């Protein structure tokens, strides 16, 4: 838990925090989070819709979904709580609670998720057991706006998991059972629309009971922090349009993307057009200033590790792990 953040977990009612299911919704920079419309999938008792109540602030507005009754019944009853607690007055929430499977926002209660209304779609450990990929993948992409992003955590395999894996219940409800392999991901999400997916952080998630590793023998599992922004001009690669893109400052000392692209306050990096244009056409436009796209230059090498920047994503993930 980020240090940030700990003073405003200690402010969440007890019983939220005490009836949570899962782990916390991993979120972009605090600062990046100023008036956005986030999305939750799977709020359980709404702990991270809150925490995200507080970040976004009184322009912004937080939505949390779920299908599990007694979780959301908690959720509910404290949205008067914590609006007095962040925001001075019980009239004054920015969240709602909204029952639904997350593979069909459109019709969730009491109701629904519009397309283009979402800044930022957050979830953790929820695409292994969801019972359609691509359609929850189309949902998200549906209902974030231009320029939006899914900023979301799972867990994925380095190769195709076998179909006695896939059958195996236990491996099921231990969200690995339903890990897709990397690149099976990276073709999917594509096929819902994000063409262009950016590492934020990886750590290595392991199957220690003999039994069950030998339904996977050799498989790697990791734990995936994946970007994924919603950007009308991105291409399926990554273009060298002679372009520099400069942090201005606001939002901490430093901006971190991904992996691959740091910027520190007020030093020019340079970046490929995809880059360019998730900074420009999404929120993070407003602490940025990104140059003008030149004459096309081939693909983009401007960068210490251009190699695994165009690689398959298994390559990415393994070597950040190293
Ligand atoms: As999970
Ligand atoms: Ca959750
Ligand atoms: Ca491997
Ligand atoms: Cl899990």
């Amino acid at each position: 838990v980020p240090e940030s953040h700990r003073k405003i977990l200690a402010d969440i009612a007890d019983e939220v925090l005490e009836k949570f299911y899962g782990c916390g919704s991993t979120l972009p920079a605090d600062g990046s989070l100023e008036g956005a419309t986030v999305l939750d999938l799977g709020c359980g008792t709404g702990r991270d819709v809150y925490l995200a109540s507080k970040l976004v602030g009184e322009h912004g507005k937080v939505i949390g979904v779920d299908m599990l009754d007694n979780q959301l019944e908690v959720a509910r009853k404290y949205v008067e709580y914590h609006a007095e607690k962040f925001f001075g007055s019980p009239s004054r929430s920015n969240v709602r609670f909204l029952k639904g499977f997350i593979e069909n926002l459109a019709t969730a209660e009491p109701e629904g998720v519009p397309d283009s209304s979402v800044d930022i779609v957050i979830s953790n450990c929820v695409c292994n057991l969801s019972t359609n990929k691509l359609a929850l993948f189309k949902e998200i992409h549906r209902v974030l706006r231009d320029g939006g992003e899914l900023y979301f955590s799972d867990v994925y395999a380095d190769r195709r998991l076998s179909e006695a894996a896939q059958q195996d219940p236990i491996l099921y409800g231990e969200c690995l059972g339903g890990a897709l392999y990397l690149e099976d991901f990276r073709r999917l999400v594509a096929e819902a629309g994000f063409r262009d997916v950016r590492l934020v952080s990886v750590g290595p998630v392991d199957v220690s009971d003999p039994q069950l590793r030998k339904l996977v023998p050799d498989v790697q599992f990791y734990s995936c922090t994946f970007r994924c922004f919603k950007v009308a001009t991105l291409e399926a690669t990554r273009e060298d349009y002679g372009q520099s893109a400069t942090y201005l400052g606001g939002i901490g000392e430093e901006f971190k993307l991904d992996r691959f692209f740091t910027f520190p306050r007020e030093k020019p990096v340079r970046v490929d057009r995809n880059t360019a244009e998730i900074i420009r056409h999404s929120r993070l436009h407003q602490w940025f200033s990104v140059s003008a796209e030149q004459q096309h230059m081939g693909l983009f090498k401007a960068n210490d590790s251009y190699a695994l920047l165009h690689a398959p994503l298994s390559m990415q993930v393994e070597q950040l792990v190293s």
